[PDB]
Parts: structure tokens; C-alpha cells; sequence
């Protein structure tokens, strides 16, 4: 399922839709917000980058 940002920026478990991984929100935006919000594509994303980074540009667009 699919989910605006406004959405995804909450950090409370209680407050996110059941259907989100609150682990791997960037899997829950639309693949235009995706692109609009990293700038790469979902492959170079979750395999391209290691890790920590991917987890520090997330905490920069309040997806951690």
C-alpha cells in the first residue's frame, strides 16, 4: 500500500498504518514520491547503498 509522506514521518508504532514497515517505509511511497524524495532508483537504493547509508539519508527525509 501506498502512503504520503505526511503519513510515513510518524515514529510511533501506534500512529502508522498496519501495513507499513516501519523498518523499510521507502517500500510505501509511490514510485514517483520515491524517485522525487532519493533521486535513485529503489535498486540502486536498498542495494546499491550499504546500510547506514541508506538509514542516514532516511533519518534526513524523516523515514527512519
Amino acid at each position: 500500500e501506498t502512503f504520503p509522506l505526511d503519513v510515513l514521518v510518524n515514529t510511533a508504532a501506534e500512529d502508522l498504518p498496519r501495513g507499513v514497515d516501519p523498518s523499510r517505509k521507502e517500500n510505501h511511497l509511490s514510485d514517483e514520491d520515491f524517485k522525487a524524495v532519493f533521486g535513485m532508483t529503489r535498486s540502486a537504493f536498498a542495494n546499491g547503498l550499504p546500510l547506514w547509508k541508506q538509514q542516514n539519508l532516511k533519518k534526513e527525509k524523516g523515514l527512519f
